[PDB]
RNA sequence: GCGAGCUGGGUUCAGAACGUCGUGAGACAGUUCGGUCCCUAUCCGUCGCGGGCGCAGGAAAUUUGAGAGGAGCUGUCCUUAG
């Protein structure tokens, strides 16, 4: 029985952790689309249309 | 420069879809098809046209020009001369 508690002890960390992981890469990616967002604001279109 | 001068194709309303992201409503680090352009000009300004008076009498013509505007471009060939 010991064995069995600790086995499911053990797959139940580990899908938390999946989870954890799977919103960290959530998080790290918009945030690089936040700053490509923020950095490219000012730098679209051509020469007039960038002064609308 | 110029939308009370015109257009409205791009983009940034509401519809819908693709890729992608989000558990989701939705969103863009990307696209795509469709989407109401209102106003009788008072004043100055600008382009034309009149009326009034003035210009030491009242008229009909012809004029000077202070001043203002307009125009202001350029090719090729022949000759000089192979
Ligand atoms: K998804
Ligand atoms: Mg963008
Ligand atoms: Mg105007
Ligand atoms: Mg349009
Ligand atoms: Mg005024």
């Amino acid at each position: 029985e010991k064995e069995q508690r600790i086995a499911n002890q053990r797959h139940q960390y580990q899908v938390q952790q999946r989870q954890i992981e799977k919103i960290e890469t959530q998080m790290v990616q918009l945030k690089s689309w936040s700053e490509k967002a923020h950095r490219d604001s000012t730098k679209q279109g051509s020469a007039s249309e960038r002064r609308q």
